RNA sequence: UUUUUU
């Protein structure tokens, strides 16, 4: 019956966009953690280096709680923008955050003791416990210090220059581990290495002021955790996302890992949409099966529907990605699988076993993509 | 649930 198949289009793709939701709605409050965040008011190369290897610690330290490694991580990514309170409201608007600014002048020199504004509010206890945090590193940390080289974080930092540099390093770190944060972690990574590789002959970062991979491994975990830094990195990336050519030196470095980090953990649906749709000779054999075809159809309505904020669904770890897994088009997953084995080298190292895949259809896939190379 | 490469 022509009004039963037309109904049931309708019906499938009214199903899956009506999971959209409201894209300014505010959540039902529930209780949050106090996290506070440290601000330099004006640019102090000393005092911004110090804060940079402070949070550092912080993030490192064994006997720090989730809240205190919160805060350093919204400190140490927030230290390059000339305004830290304004950037800070930013991370302000995480619905789980609930972010106190606490103005620093300095720190005690030779200690990492901080220097409270008169405005700032820091007693003498939760001062005298951040200067015990800052010096609580792991045993699997070595020299003392996180980066490899024990030199590095005694240099003295006098000019503006300086600092940016060594900022500039740490963060794209810390940005290469936020790349496999959600979806590959407490493993040996290749792509770390090469994206490490890539920025030391780009220049953007300096093998003088690489972290240990423990402190890497260390900061990847504390970035895992909150949801309110991933959110706030989100928020980052979508800055990075609406410039022009003409551009700064840390939204380009941004806007250039924001391209490894887009799609992550969708993996299963933009490869089945490239071999299955990307090539001609698939229609003839999933013709077929048109309710798995308009179920891709209506997903990749709901992903224009997203938005912008839609390449980053496992980051921000939204309940819409449960929508693009593959147990919900099984037998066109297993074909793309099948014609993917085929035509890409790199894509059998991934992990497309599932309880669910078709072997019929994955062999089908795999005969099509052969025959027709053959 | 994720898991490749860019």
């Amino acid at each position: 019956m022509s009004s039963v198949l037309k109904a049931f289009e309708r019906f499938t793709i009214e199903q899956e966009l009506q999971d959209r939701g409201e894209e300014g709605s505010i959540p039902p409050e529930t209780l949050k953690s106090a996290v506070k965040v440290f601000v330099i008011n004006t640019p102090n190369p000393t005092t911004r280096y110090q804060m940079l290897n402070f949070c550092l610690r912080i993030i490192c330290s064994q006997n720090a709680r989730a809240s205190h490694r919160v805060g350093a991580l919204i400190t140490l990514f927030s230290l390059p923008s000339a305004g830290m309170q304004n950037h800070i409201r930013l991370a302000d608007r995480s619905p789980e955050a609930q972010i106190e600014r606490c103005e620093i002048d300095g720190f005690e020199p030779g200690t990492y003791r901080l220097i409270p504004n008169a405005r700032a509010n820091l007693t003498a206890n939760e001062i005298a416990a951040y200067a015990l945090l800052a010096d609580d590193l792991p045993p699997t940390i070595n020299n003392g210090t996180p980066y490899v080289h024990a030199d590095v974080e005694g240099q003295p930092c006098d000019e503006i220059e300086q600092f940016l540099d060594r900022c500039y390093s740490v963060l794209i770190q810390a940005w290469v581990m936020v790349c496999k944060c959600m979806t590959a972690y407490d493993q040996p990574a290749g792509s770390a290495d090469r994206r490490f590789a890539k920025y030391q002959q780009q220049g953007r970062l300096e093998a003088r002021y690489m972290l240990q991979p423990e402190a890497q491994r260390l900061i990847q975990t504390a970035i895992r955790k909150s949801l309110v830094v991933r959110q706030y990195l989100t928020f980052e990336l979508q800055l990075a996302r609406r410039q022009g050519l003409l551009s700064n030196r840390y939204y380009a470095m941004v806007g250039d890992i924001g391209k490894y980090i887009e799609n992550s953990g969708l993996t299963a649906f933009f490869l089945t949409l490239k071999y299955a749709l990307g090539t001609k000779w698939s229609p003839l054999s999933l013709a077929a099966f048109t309710g798995e075809l308009t179920k891709l159809r209506s997903l990749m309505m709901l992903y224009r529907g997203l938005g912008e904020q839609a390449r980053y669904l496992a980051l921000l770890e939204a309940p819409q990605i449960m929508d693009f897994a593959p147990g919900g088009y099984p037998l066109i997953f297993s074909y793309a699988m099948g014609v993917g084995t085929v035509l890409d080298v790199q894509m059998r190292n991934y992990t497309y076993a599932r309880p669910f895949l078709n072997g019929y259809y994955f062999q089908i896939g795999v005969e099509t993509a052969r025959r027709q190379q053959g």
